[PDB]
């Protein structure tokens, strides 16, 4: 082992937040085998990348320019302000002009110069029409001039990458736990399940005994299923009831061998279904967890009416249960089912997984996948085949085959969900894990978020940290020296702030009070940090194109309400930046932020859905990245206050909410009457957007301290970590021009945007349902695969015409008109004072 290679792994360990070489919690070599197995797809991906295009990371799209962006263009003309030094020359450009074509027309008014966005590491390069660049469309939407600054293309050198018919049986020896309470007198038994895709194939149980520090049986549990019949990805799921503890063991190993021998397995406890329950990983807490000793000792045309029945089944929502009758119909006419890509999940749920002959015919059916291979890619459908309900390698691989076709743009929309879907994988090395490795290594933006996404899990999931660490390691070994330096700097900043937060909060404390002593203790520690020492600059984890510089220590403070996070402000590292404005980041500690990260991601999905449906509901996507254990970073949105603070501006610590105050605030903050009309329209659209989005996700009923607004009328939600559908209070309606059933032209405008936006999401029901199911399974702890998931269906009005749905949503608007300020008042009494 090279002393420099040893140093390189020590670097990687700190970048990951876990040692992949650490063997304290294994019973096989699956992790090491995956570490080995991933060398090839990494090497194949580093070898195939354009060093130049990788260095500049052009962020683009194939999707058409939306209607709301074409109308903003005046006469097939786009203005680009190209900067040199003091000088800046404006240029009229056609939307279809490629970056080379634009450079030459400027060179007219030696040829190794590139166009770069002012204030960021964003390059308008490669052969793409200017309209198809994501920064360009972003500017068009929200109104800023397109400022470029002609410079030298980055040096790719900096990106250099370091050089048998027997029945199956198990003997439950006993269960051991170091300590327990005294007591009380309780019963205890072991349940052994043979699972595959959450489907219980076979089940046996031990004789119940009293719950003491040690319990033993030494009883064999003979199962009906034969050894030859065990499918790959099948699990032995061992559970203890009084459900208190669980643990899993893959029956078929990674080398396709049956599991055999003595097994002491440290179990996970339940804190009273979810992705944590499927884990092959063992509880690393050997001195405090419940254990289990086990023993294993044993190589792999339709008639008219039925066609109607088949098609009716196929038509149902993914949360619709299949009867034996549906399963027998789907299976018998499997070659007719195959002619419906949308029938694949329901068909694959009708497979006799615990019967080799069927699994083989499934593989026979799958070999001729003409329909599936030719089918127009469906993320929703593709993802249904990647959840908990599918344990088969081949079924999961066909979903990954369709994802191969997804462009960087879309991979960036569903990246988190795709990283979460690795929790539903039977084995560490999988088609999906390799897909994420390939994409990450291929593009710099995808690679950055993959790093953070994987790091959020490694830091706070004992159940999948081991698996995720091997994927991060594999990625880190191929991103390049430059990215490894960026990642070191970001990690340095995070670890140093963590310490500052772990010291500042070690002298207070939560509840009433912000203290001048604490703000003083804060600024002191940052003054000590900046010299010396911390990184000079760093890429903002939620906005990698941005580079943060020195701290504005005086602008930094400690925030107001109840779990004490840092309001940091940084100078920008790019001196070619347009504005002198700071980079504001909230460094929060004490809370897991993965759920907030998830909510915001699904919102970003909804904007892209609305984009495809030609709509723009002006949602405000602000950065929010979970950066380690119970720690993270939130983007500070400029000129924005909470709704509640607008109520305490006129009024105070009540309670007594006034109708006129929001419209009052907006005119006070709008410089011109022209700007106030723009702010009133931006409000109407953004209010509508959050009314539908929050309603669909079932999180509409929030306090106004959790709803924020920009001085430009942009409404947005924060802090996601009597009842109403959403928040459409009298203060919002007053901005629209109404007061207690007094319909206005802007409230009429509003209702229509709402209904257009609602029907637009309804056209993507199955996608939203699958995204919502995956979120509850991988995001939050234990949730019901039946009522909890079922809300989304009801909210989306599944099985209704557009007119009934149009009505449904208008009724919801009226429940908000009926309750007015009531719900907000009740929130104010519960949250503010018990
Ligand atoms: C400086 C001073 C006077 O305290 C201000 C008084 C008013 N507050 C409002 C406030 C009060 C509380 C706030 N809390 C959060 C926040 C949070 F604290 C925890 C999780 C989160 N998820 C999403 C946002 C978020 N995020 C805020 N943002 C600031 C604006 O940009 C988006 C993120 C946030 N803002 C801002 C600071």
């Amino acid at each position: 082992m090279s002393e420099e290679s040893q140093a390189f792994q020590r670097q990687l360990t700190a970048l990951i937040g876990y040692d992949v070489t650490d063997v304290s919690n294994v019973h096989d070599d699956e992790l090491e085998f995956t570490r080995r197995g991933l060398v090839t797809p990494r090497m194949a991906e580093v070898a195939s990348r354009d060093p130049k295009l990788y260095a500049m990371h052009p962020w683009v799209t194939s999707k058409p320019l939306p209607e709301y962006l074409w109308k903003k263009i005046a006469n097939n003309c786009i203005f680009i302000v190209i900067h040199r030094s003091t000088t800046s020359q404006t240029i009229k450009v056609s939307p279809d002009d490629t970056p080379g074509a634009i450079l030459q027309s400027f060179f007219t008014k030696e040829q190794d110069f590139v166009l770069r966005v002012c204030g960021r590491d964003e390059y308008l390069v490669g052969e793409t029409p200017i309209k198809n660049f994501q920064w360009v469309r972003h500017c068009l939407k929200n109104g800023e001039e397109i400022h470029v600054v002609l410079d030298t293309p980055p040096d790719p050198a900096l990106d250099e990458v370091r050089k048998c018919d027997r029945k199956f049986r198990v003997k439950i020896r006993g269960i051991d736990i170091p300590v327990l309470p005294r007591n009380t007198d309780l019963t205890v038994f072991v349940e052994a399940n043979i699972q595959h895709g959450q489907q219980v194939l076979c089940q046996r149980r031990t004789s119940p005994k009293p719950f003491t520090e040690e319990v033993l049986w030494n009883v064999w549990l003979e199962f009906s299923i034969k050894i030859k019949d065990l499918p790959k990805g099948a699990l032995l799921n061992l559970q203890i009831y009084c459900l208190l503890y669980y643990v899993n063991l893959l029956l078929i190993d990674h080398r396709f061998l049956l599991r055999r021998g003595e097994y002491v397995l440290h179990m996970w406890q339940i804190s009273g279904f979810n992705a944590d329950k499927l884990t092959s990983a063992t509880n690393p807490d050997k001195e405090n967890s419940m254990s289990i000793s086990i023993l294993l000792d044993n190589h792999p045309e339709m008639p008219n009416q039925l066609r109607k029945q088949l098609e009716a089944i196929i038509a149902t929502d993914p949360l619709n249960p299949l009867t034996a009758e549906d399963k027998e119909l789907l299976w018998h006419f499997r070659y007719e089912s195959l002619k419906h890509p949308k029938a694949y999940p329901k068909l694959f749920s009708s497979v006799k997984w615990g019967q080799q002959e069927i699994v083989a015919k499934t593989y026979q059916l799958l070999a001729r996948r003409e329909v599936w291979d030719q089918s127009a890619l469906d993320v929703g459908l593709t993802m249904q085949l990647l959840d908990c309900n599918f344990s088969d390698e081949n079924v999961r691989a066909i979903a990954v085959q369709k994802l191969e076709s997804l462009e960087d743009d879309d991979v960036l929309h569903y990246l988190l969900q795709l990283v979460q879907a690795v929790k539903f994988e039977p084995y560490h090395d999988s088609a999906l894990a390799r897909f994420l490795l390939k994409r990450g290594l291929r593009n710099k933006r995808i690679g950055h978020f993959l790093f953070w996404f994987l790091r959020s899990e490694i830091a706070q999931s004992r159940h999948y940290q081991q698996r995720f660490a091997v994927i991060l390691e594999a990625y880190l070994r191929g991103c390049g020296t430059a990215m490894l330096h960026d990642f070191t700097q970001q990690v340095q900043v995070i670890e140093m702030l963590q310490k500052v937060t772990l010291d500042i909060k070690s002298l207070s404390a939560e509840k009433y009070d912000v203290s001048s002593q604490v703000i003083s203790q804060l600024k002191q520690k940052l003054e000590n940090l900046q010299n010396s020492q911390l990184p000079e600059s760093f890429r903002v984890p939620y906005d990698p194109g941005l580079k943060a510089g020195a701290l504005a220590i005086e602008k930094c403070t400690v925030m107001a309400s109840k779990k004490k996070p840092l309001w940091l402000e940084f100078k920008c590292a790019d001196p070619t930046a347009l504005s002198n404005e700071t980079i504001g980041i909230i460094f929060k500690h004490g809370d897991d932020l993965r759920q907030d990260m998830l909510i915001l991601q699904i919102l970003r999905i909804m904007e892209s859905i609305w984009e495809t449906e030609s709509l723009d509901l002006c949602l405000l996507p602000y950065g929010c990245i979970s950066t380690g254990d119970k720690i993270g970073m939130i983007e500070i949105v400029k000129d924005a206050t909470t709704i509640a603070k607008i109520q305490q501006s006129t009024v105070g610590n009540t309670g007594a909410f006034k109708d006129e105050v929001l419209n009052h605030w907006l005119k006070e903050k709008s410089p011109t009457e022209e700007k106030f009309q723009a702010a009133v329209e931006r409000f109407v659209y953004s209010c509508a957007g959050y009314c539908v989005a929050t309603f669909v996700l079932g999180i509409g009923d929030r306090h106004n301290d959790n709803i924020m607004i920009t001085e430009t009328g942009n409404l947005f939600h924060i802090d996601f970590g009597e009842r109403v559908p959403f928040v459409l209070t009298p203060d919002f309606l007053f901005v629209m021009g109404t007061s207690g059933k007094k319909t206005s032209p802007h409230f009429q405008k509003f209702q229509d945007i709402c209904v257009k936006a609602y029907l637009a999401l309804r056209h993507h029901t199955n996608l939203l349902i699958i995204l919502f199911s995956m979120m509850l399974m991988t995001g939050m702890p234990q949730l019901t695969s039946k009522e909890d998931i079922e809300y989304i269906r009801d909210a989306l009005t599944v099985g209704k015409n557009e007119e009934d749905a149009k009505k449904y949503f208008l009724d919801q608007i009226e429940v908000c008109r009926d309750k007015g300020w009531t719900v907000q008042f009740n929130w104010f009494l519960h949250l503010v004072l018990g």
